[PDB]
């Protein structure tokens, strides 16, 4: 199965300049359990925003150029990527913006944390058609000394 996971702000945005424009330590947590174990399909620019490997996951980039580092699969389109993930219970597609639209038709399963954070941004999340999910999971939590932004996981399905 096919899932994204994201963080977003108002307005879905997700990233400024390369970067994501908040520091949530307890969202960082939720993406990585959510995420360890499994391959994560990462765009070209969310590899170098990120600019290391994620541990204890198959790291696999999309990106139309030859790879710049084994330490990672490279693969040059939709398909090829999930090929390359192989036989896996669950593919988790990290991301960013240009990549979340692409897997967004072929995922099963949403993973999104809705920060409540106003941030100027250049790129979103897809503008999903609510009337595909429902919410099976969602969890709220107030800002805290470490987190300096209410926010709320929520797991959707595809209805
Ligand atoms: N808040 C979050 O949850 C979250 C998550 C992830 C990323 N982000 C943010 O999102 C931003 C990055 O997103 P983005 O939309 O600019 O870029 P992106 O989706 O990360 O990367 C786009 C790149 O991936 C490659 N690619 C995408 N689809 C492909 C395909 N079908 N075949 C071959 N290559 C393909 C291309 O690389 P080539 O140009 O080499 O062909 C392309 O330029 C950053 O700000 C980042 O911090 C936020
Ligand atoms: N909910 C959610 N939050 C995010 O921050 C997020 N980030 C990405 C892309 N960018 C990043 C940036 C940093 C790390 C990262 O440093 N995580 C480490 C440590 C996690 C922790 O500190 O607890 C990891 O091992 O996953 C992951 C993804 C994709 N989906 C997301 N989804």
């Amino acid at each position: 199965m096919i899932s994204l996971i994201a963080a977003l702000a108002v307005d879905r945005v997700i990233g400024m300049e390369n970067a994501m424009p908040w520091n949530l330590p307890a969202d960082l947590a939720w993406f990585k359990r959510n995420t360890l174990n499994k391959p994560v399909i990462m765009g070209r620019h969310t590899w170098e925003s990120i600019g290391r490997p994620l541990p204890g996951r198959k790291n696999i980039i999309l990106s139309s150029q030859p790879g710049t580092d084994d330490r990672v699969t490279w693969v040059k389109s939709v398909d090829e990527a999930i090929a390359a993930c192989g036989d896996v219970p669950e593919i988790m597609v990290i991301g960013g913006g240009r990549v979340y639209e692409q897997f967004l038709p072929k995922a099963q399963k949403l993973y999104l944390t809705h920060i409540d954070a106003e941030v100027e941004g250049d790129t979103h999340f897809p503008d999903y058609e609510p009337d595909d999910w429902e919410s099976v999971f969602s969890e709220f939590h107030d800002a805290d000394a470490q987190n300096s932004h209410s926010y709320c996981f929520e797991i959707l399905e595809r209805r």
